[PDB]
């Protein structure tokens, strides 16, 4: 049977609610469902292993996301002793199934680097990116040119990788083996890019190839920027990324109805930021001027300090028009710098919508478990995030 | 059959995540599982009527959780035309079905009072609490003697209700029909009482009385001050309402195992606080400390400022020692009074345990459904709140 498991690095409880209130149409009365709130079946719990305290970073969530067994933060799929463990990915490939991951991150990221290489720390991007080479994936999709050389690249055209750089070139890969780095580092923030459809596209390619083996196949999809815009606090790139998260989970949707025998699941490795809907004695989420940000806080700030006159252009991303006080704070940030600059527009945006956050790191309340097919009820209530791995597990082909 | 519904007033999944973690033994290895962890089935939408944007108060979902309606926020079990709504409460009082309340703030709060009454404004205390002279609840156990009159509580006895005001009198109680006011407004902090076992005592009398019933019952058990500390952003006092809210629904359990045919719906009104766990860019959560503190930061505050040597009686409270900065912080916040003493307090408490709040309102995120008893599947994955309402109904008798 197919498996897709899908992470919303970073996506506890407040993003999607505030996806379902985000993308609530104006017009009509009721409050229309979304693809989360139809999938809904539990939660899980997501601290590390008990040396790393309660709050868990993604080499530690992924590692028990894809082996079962918690760890330190930074690791990569070995446990607190250090030593490799098993992923779900290597059970998969030693039944001769298919495997493969699609991330908006650098390939060799914390997530996806869990479920296809061993490290005892996720600080090792060069070595992952060579041990990728040793798991054998067929399908390698995401960002990271950064970390593969051109001799990196000759090793994986040798054991039969195609290595391809720009989306342009998905059309024509039809068959197994492909590594495709889309960015230097990560992909582009959904909010700034043509469409949200770029992970919606690794994901459907990466069903086309897997799906084409009768044995069956595991893909690992990960929205890997939501985290990203949650410790930047930035709540419009966040909802942007969140857009791109659940239209590939809608993509998976469409396959199962044609390919019935697939199992789905969508959680999060943890939560991010703080994130909450409403804030500072504030009972209400203005998703009216959100919705009317068409950039992010990072794109607005650059635009704004390479531009002499740079206030109507401000205004105009931000979708309404600043006040005096918050124009001088636009004002002293931009002779600060980009990055002075992004915080006030932030703080700014936070203030206007009743955004609240906490930290700029992690936090651990329990995140959500999402899945459809015929073994979605094995995900129902409340479980440990190694709990998910075991179950998915438990779905491979006999041993002998 | 019976039926009990439980609300953490102000709960979101962060406080039963922090529950966990803060309850999690030292000892032991391995996070032992909380009451939440084991009964959890699903999680629900708590937004009011669109007339109120995505965040609700209190009043409007009670009323979604007690008649299946959204409304204004505000409204105490009237839709946004300001009609009275039918009420869980009614329905099964028409059924001949036994019901009642047992919460930790006034029985005329919002919450209770949706159950209980109708009300265009959750502000019309003293209406509320005569209208609940009309519902002919069997039970009524909290605080609030301060919006019942001499005059009310006279007209409450001619209609066979028993008055009380101290937990003394509870083993005296053995028949229906009870006000139990044990407090002026809200009953005491968990953390500043003797034990936390004062929402068990009101939440196991009132099983005691209702399953006297054949026909059954439905039963509000509120953990109203969870909500409270909540919007005062006080981790310590909140987890132990938390302690008393979850000793509560063990109550609830151990009854079930004695009385198969009930029902167990726990969950809650809305996120207070936008508490977190973890903060300011820390991968953590002091949990030891936590655990240290032995007052609520309000009664700390009152009795450093009353006292000539309140050094050490900080300290001794807090459960470790406030250094240099932080006594500074406290001296001058002492000079000013209880209450910007409290939030000094508050902000080494949260500073030096890493934990996080975003507002002093609420915050729209979805909230957990716990569930236990036959019909527990009911209650499986994503509903809306006003859908616990529906199918709680449903399980009524005819
Ligand atoms: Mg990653
Ligand atoms: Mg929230
Ligand atoms: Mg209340
Ligand atoms: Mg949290
Ligand atoms: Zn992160
Ligand atoms: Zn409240």
């Amino acid at each position: 049977m197919g498996m897709i498991i899908m992470v919303g690095d970073g996506m506890g409880p407040a993003y999607t609610s505030a996806y379902r209130y985000f993308q609530d149409n104006p017009d009509t009365e009721e409050i229309e469902q979304t693809v989360f709130d139809r999938l809904l079946v539990g939660m899980a719990s997501t601290y590390p292993a008990r040396e790393s305290g309660y709050v868990t970073d993604s080499a530690a969530s992924a590692t028990a996301l894809a082996t079962g067994f918690k760890s330190y933060n930074g690791a990569i799929a070995v446990d607190i002793n250090k030593r490799p463990l098993t992923t779900i990915m290597q059970m998969a490939k030693a039944r001769g199934m298919s495997t493969g991951v699609a991330v908006t991150a650098q390939v060799n990221h914390a997530t996806p680097a869990a479920f296809l290489t061993h490290n005892e720390s996720r600080k090792n991007y060069e070595a992952i990116a060579a041990d990728m080479l040793k798991s054998d994936a067929d399908v390698i999709l995401g960002g990271g040119r950064k970390y593969f050389s051109e001799a990196l690249v000759s090793q994986f055209s040798a054991k039969g990788y195609q290595h391809i750089t720009e989306l342009a070139q998905l059309d024509s890969i039809t068959q197994p083996k492909v590594l495709g780095l889309f960015a230097e580092v990560q992909l582009p923030w959904v909010i700034d890019d043509t469409d949200a459809n770029t992970l919606s596209k690794l994901t459907q390619k990466s069903l086309d190839l897997l799906s084409q083996n009768e044995k069956g196949f595991v893909l690992l999809v990960e929205g890997s920027l939501i985290d990203w815009a949650g410790h930047n606090n930035d709540i419009a790139t966040a909802m942007a990324e969140m857009q791109g998260f659940a239209n590939a989970i809608e993509v998976v949707e469409q396959y199962i109805r044609q390919h019935p025998d697939t199992l789905l699941v969508v959680t999060a490795d943890h939560n991010t930021g703080g994130l909450s809907i409403g804030a500072n004695g504030e009972y209400q989420w203005d998703t009216k001027l959100p919705k009317g940000i068409s950039a992010s806080p990072a794109s607005i700030a650059t635009h704004a300090i390479a531009a002499d006159d740079w206030q109507a252009g401000v205004n105009q991303q931000l979708g309404f028009d600043v006040n005096s006080t918050e124009l001088q704070q636009l004002t002293n940030a931009r002779m600060q710098g980009k990055s002075t600059l992004e915080v006030a527009l932030k703080k700014i945006i936070d203030t206007r919508s009743y955004t609240g956050w906490t930290t700029s790191g992690h936090t651990g309340v329990d995140v959500q478990v999402f899945a459809m097919g015929p073994a979605a009820d094995l995900f129902k209530g409340n479980q440990d995030n190694t709990h998910i791995a075991e179950k998915m597990m438990s779905l491979l082909p006999k041993v002998n």
